[PDB]
């Protein structure tokens, strides 16, 4: 078990550095956070801001989700993030990822009471 909000936290929050420094980060983080246990999750984004800062995005700019639902929200401010994208040479279980740091606006789907992030939709 694990709640949807917890799993979002496990899969998408990394408040601990300001910016994934160097090239090792995704290889290490996708593993530490269990995103490579069944298969190599092929794309995953970590957000380097506070929990309250990301939770606040659920009251920010409402936008359509990529799947067509209406419960997505874009941050007004840019945020520090790290895209992890699986390489072409990556063979499970030794999953390999290119680490890309950026500052972009995030788009999260939010649900529940309390109304909190449960998916990472996109960055823009």
């Amino acid at each position: 078990k694990e709640t949807a909000a917890a799993k979002f936290e496990r899969q998408h929050m990394d408040s601990s550095t300001s910016a994934a420094s160097s090239s090792n980060y995704c290889n290490q983080m996708m593993k530490s956070r269990n995103l490579t246990k069944d298969r190599c999750k092929p794309v995953n984004t970590f957000v380097h801001e506070s929990l309250a800062d990301v939770q606040a995005v659920c009251s920010q700019k409402n936008v359509a989700c990529k799947n067509g639902q209406t419960n997505c929200y874009q941050s007004y401010s840019t945020m520090s993030i790290t895209d992890c994208r699986e390489t072409g040479s990556s063979k499970y279980p030794n999953c390999a990822y290119k680490t890309t740091q950026a500052n972009k606006h995030i788009i999260v789907a939010c649900e529940g009471n309390p109304y909190v992030p449960v998916h990472f939709d996109a960055s823009v």
